[PDB]
């Protein structure tokens, strides 16, 4: 049921990777089909969701509530390797946008949506593959929201298309992503 420190797996059919670097009470919980749910109050940092595992640039629709006091992001996220990326899709966040300070590439149009392309270098950083230096790219909304279609394979076009390069899929999921803060999120994804 509920947990509190890091764990993947699948679940009704999804994978799921509860991550936490311990901070705070962060709790997790699996709901029914792609449903999940997460809340945290004075957390350190964390990611959370459902998606797929190898991916396969799916065009995800997701439904639900996530609200924060402070720093926390909505996104579709994953990575690849080979070469290793860690991405956002980011389509809502709290009181810190991520892409501050990081270089601007272009604008993708997807989903109904403007998102403006940003990427920066991750060094020595904990990944999927452990201690690790890797890009991370975001598409970022132009405008908040909270439900709806990402056809992934846009946002990973434009990318490629601006000249970011992209390995091969590693998980994929709809990530509620904390840090330094409180909130909750309560996400179906299909």
């Amino acid at each position: 049921q509920s947990i509190t420190t890091s764990q993947t797996g699948t679940n009704n059919g999804y994978y799921y990777s509860f991550w936490t670097n311990g901070g705070g009470e962060v709790t997790y919980t699996n709901g029914d089909n792609g449903e999940y749910s997460v809340t945290w109050v004075n957390c350190g940092d964390f990611t959370s969701g459902k998606g797929w595992n190898p991916a396969n640039a799916q065009t995800v629709t997701y439904s639900g509530e996530f609200n924060t006091s402070g720093n926390a992001y909505l996104a579709v996220y994953g990575w690849t390797t080979d070469p290793l990326v860690e991405y956002y899709i980011l389509e809502s966040y709290g009181t810190y946008n991520p892409s501050s300070g990081l270089t601007l590439l272009g604008q993708v149009t997807s989903d109904g949506g403007t998102y403006d392309i940003y990427s920066t270098q991750r060094v020595d950083q904990p990944s999927i593959e452990g201690t690790s230096t890797f890009n991370q790219y975001w598409s970022v909304r132009t405008e908040k929201r909270v439900g709806g279609t990402v056809t992934t394979a846009n946002h990973f076009a434009a990318w490629k298309a601006l000249g970011l390069e992209m390995g091969t899929y590693n998980y994929m999921i709809v990530s509620t992503e904390g840090y330094e803060s409180s909130g909750s999120s309560t996400i179906t994804v299909s």
